[PDB]
C-alpha cells in the first residue's frame, strides 16, 4: 500500500462489499493516498485541502489519527475519490459532505453530527452524480436533511448507515416545480439501493422516494416519531427483507424544538403513540393532496402512487405493515447480484452490532437474477 491499487489488501477488502447500483463505484483506486494531518476546517493537511488535492486526479483519502473536524462550511467532494475513515474515529461536526456533479466516490467509516448547528445537509448527492457509495457512515442531528439523492442523481448504494437522531432524513427525490412530473425525465433515472442501514430515533422520511428506481433490502427502522417510508409519484421500489420495530409507549428522546426557515417549531414527541402504525404513509399519501388538487390542470397520466413490490419484511412490537403490492409487475427486478438475508430477529441483532462507524467487518455473505451460475 504505497498506492491505493488492487494489489492494497485494504482497498481490495472494501472493493469485495460493492453491490447494487452503486457497486462500480471505485472511487480513488489507481490514484494517490492523501492521508490528512490536521483536524482543522481548511488549513494545511486538512480534510478540505485533501479534498482539494483530489480535484486533481483520482485520491483515497485516509486520517492520520482519531479527530473532530469543526466545520464551518459544507465540504465538496469530487470525482474518482474515496474518503476512508477505517481504523480511525473520525467525526465531521456542524456540517457534512456536498457531492456535486461528480462521478465514482465512496465514503466509508465516517461519523457525521450536524449538532442542529446550521441548515445543512450531511450527504447531499445531486446535479448528475452517479456511481456513489455511501458505507458504514453515522449520520444525525441535520436541521435540514441527512442524506439526498436528487437531480438527476444515480447508480447509488448506501450500505451498513446509521440514521439517527434528526428530522426529516432522506429524501430519493425531491420536488421542485408545481407541475409534479415537470422534472419527471431528469430523476426518473435515479436508480438507489440501501441495503443494512439503521434509521433508528428518527422522525420521518426513512426514505421519501419518488419517481425513479429503488432497492430496499434488509433495512431496519426503529422508534421512529411520525412514519417510517414514504413512497410516491412513480417510484418503482422492491422493498424486501426489511425490519420495522417501534413502540407506542416510550420516552420521547427528540430536542426541545427544531430551528427553521419560518423560526423555531415544536418537536414530534405528541406523535410516538401513533408511529408504530405509520411504519409507511399510504402508499402515495405524501402527495396526494397536491397531485389531486393540479391533476386537473396538469392532465397527469403518471400514477399519485408508487409501484411496489413487497416482500419478506418484518413489523415487531407495535409496529404495523401499510404498504401492499400495487403494480408490482413494474416494480425492479434488480439487474445486479446482491446478498439478501431473511429477515428475522437475529438480523436485527446484527444490524444494530455494525451498522454505522463500526470497527468490525461486513463482509457479503448470493443467489438471483444477476448472479451468475446461481439464478
Ligand atoms: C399524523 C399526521 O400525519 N398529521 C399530519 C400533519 O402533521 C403535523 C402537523 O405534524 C400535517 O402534515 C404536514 O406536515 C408534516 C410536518 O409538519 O412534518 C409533514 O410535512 C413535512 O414534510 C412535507 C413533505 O411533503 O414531505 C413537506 O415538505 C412539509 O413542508 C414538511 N413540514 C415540515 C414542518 O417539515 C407532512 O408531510 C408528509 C410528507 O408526511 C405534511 N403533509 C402534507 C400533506 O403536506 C397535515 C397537513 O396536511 O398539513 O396532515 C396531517 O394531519
Amino acid at each position: 500500500c504505497a498506492a491505493p491499487d488492487e494489489h492494497c489488501p485494504f482497498v481490495a477488502s472494501l472493493l469485495a462489499q460493492r453491490e447494487g447500483y452503486g457497486a462500480k463505484a471505485t472511487g480513488g483506486l489507481g490514484g494517490k493516498f492523501i492521508e490528512v494531518t490536521s483536524d482543522q476546517d481548511a488549513g494545511p493537511g486538512t480534510l478540505r485541502a485533501a479534498l482539494a488535492q483530489a480535484r486533481k486526479g483520482p485520491a483515497w483519502i485516509r486520517f492520520a489519527s482519531d479527530m473532530t473536524i469543526v466545520l464551518k462550511t459544507q465540504l465538496r467532494v469530487p470525482s474518482n475519490t474515496t474518503i476512508d475513515g477505517r481504523g480511525k474515529r473520525v467525526a465531521l461536526i456542524d456540517d457534512g459532505l456536498g457531492v456535486y456533479g461528480a462521478k465514482n466516490v465512496i465514503l466509508t467509516h465516517l461519523t457525521i453530527d450536524g449538532r442542529l448547528t446550521r441548515l445543512t445537509q450531511a450527504v447531499n448527492v445531486a446535479n448528475d452524480s452517479r456511481d456513489v457509495w455511501v458505507d458504514h457512515m453515522d449520520l444525525s442531528r441535520m436541521s435540514d436533511r441527512l442524506l439526498n439523492v436528487k437531480n438527476g442523481s444515480t447508480d447509488v448504494t448506501i450500505s451498513w448507515t446509521k440514521f439517527h437522531n434528526s428530522n426529516k432524513v432522506m429524501l430519493l427525490n425531491n420536488i421542485t416545480s408545481k407541475n409534479l412530473f415537470q422534472n419527471y425525465e431528469r430523476d426518473s433515472i435515479a436508480r438507489v439501493t440501501l441495503h443494512h442501514n439503521y434509521f433508528f430515533n428518527t422522525v420521518q422520511r426513512n426514505p421519501r422516494a419518488q419517481f425513479g428506481t429503488f432497492h430496499l433490502f434488509n433495512n431496519l427502522l426503529e422508534n421512529w416519531d411520525f412514519y417510517g417510508m414514504s413512497f410516491s409519484l412513480e417510484a418503482k421500489a422492491l422493498v424486501e427483507g426489511n425490519i420495522f420495530n417501534n413502540d407506542a409507549q416510550r420516552k420521547c428522546v427528540e430536542p426541545e424544538f427544531y430551528p427553521t426557515v419560518e423560526g423555531i417549531n415544536v418537536n414530534y414527541c405528541r406523535y410516538i403513540p401513533i408511529a408504530p402504525a405509520r411504519s409507511a404513509l399510504d402508499n402515495g399519501d405524501s402527495d396526494r393532496g397536491a397531485y389531486e388538487k393540479r391533476k386537473a390542470d396538469h392532465g397527469y397520466t403518471r400514477d399519485f402512487k408508487a409501484f411496489l413490490r413487497l416482500k419478506d419484511n418484518l413489523y415487531l412490537g407495535d409496529a404495523k405493515p401499510v404498504l401492499k403490492d400495487y403494480r408490482p409487475e413494474s416494480a425492479p427486478t434488480p439487474s445486479y447480484c446482491y446478498g439478501y438475508e431473511k429477515a428475522t430477529p437475529e438480523l436485527a441483532e446484527k444490524i444494530r452490532k455494525f451498522a454505522g462507524n463500526t470497527s468490525g467487518d461486513t463482509p457479503l455473505p448470493r443467489t438471483g437474477a444477476g448472479c451468475p451460475g446461481h439464478h
